[PDB]
């Protein structure tokens, strides 16, 4: 696949993440991030689909060596972290044709699995509306552990 570049928005706290909902194919909550354009670099590629799904600009945050990168089915997603973004900052994408909502969410409470049938004895996962948001999240506190403690 062509590569996703975005980020991991967390507030002063580092308790929260910022999300965003898309529709259709993408209707559950993800992080923000979308795919490279031709010649394009992954740090401006990452803070063009930030700044096109939330209104928010991560250039003058992003650290080169600060990223979680997940290869799924063969295409690659690098998300650049960015902690210590206030909580009341005003979150507004581009268009609403593309993102119906942007949410902080408790990373203490996000899931970082999806649930089986096993209670129903069928194979497979759940519906999580995190299922997005998911592969990141257990890689996303260990980082944090190791990077503060």
């Amino acid at each position: 696949g062509v590569p996703t570049y975005g980020a991991i928005i967390l507030d002063e706290t580092l308790e929260n993440v910022l999300l965003v909902q898309g529709y259709l194919a993408k209707s559950g909550w993800g992080f923000p991030k979308g795919k490279v354009n031709k010649e394009e670099a992954p740090h401006d590629c990452a803070a063009r689909e930030v700044f096109e799904e939330t209104g928010f600009d991560i250039k003058d945050y992003i650290c080169k060596d600060d990223y979680i990168e997940l290869r799924i089915n063969d295409q690659l997603a690098r998300l650049y972290i960015i902690p210590g973004i206030p909580k009341d900052t005003k979150f507004n994408p581009k268009t609403r044709r593309e993102i119906r909502n942007i949410e902080w969410f408790s990373i203490e409470k996000l899931p970082c699995h999806r649930n089986d049938m096993t209670p129903k004895s069928k194979l497979g996962l759940a519906p999580n509306k995190f299922f997005m948001a998911i592969p990141f999240i257990r890689p996303l506190r260990d980082w944090l552990s190791r990077r503060f403690g």
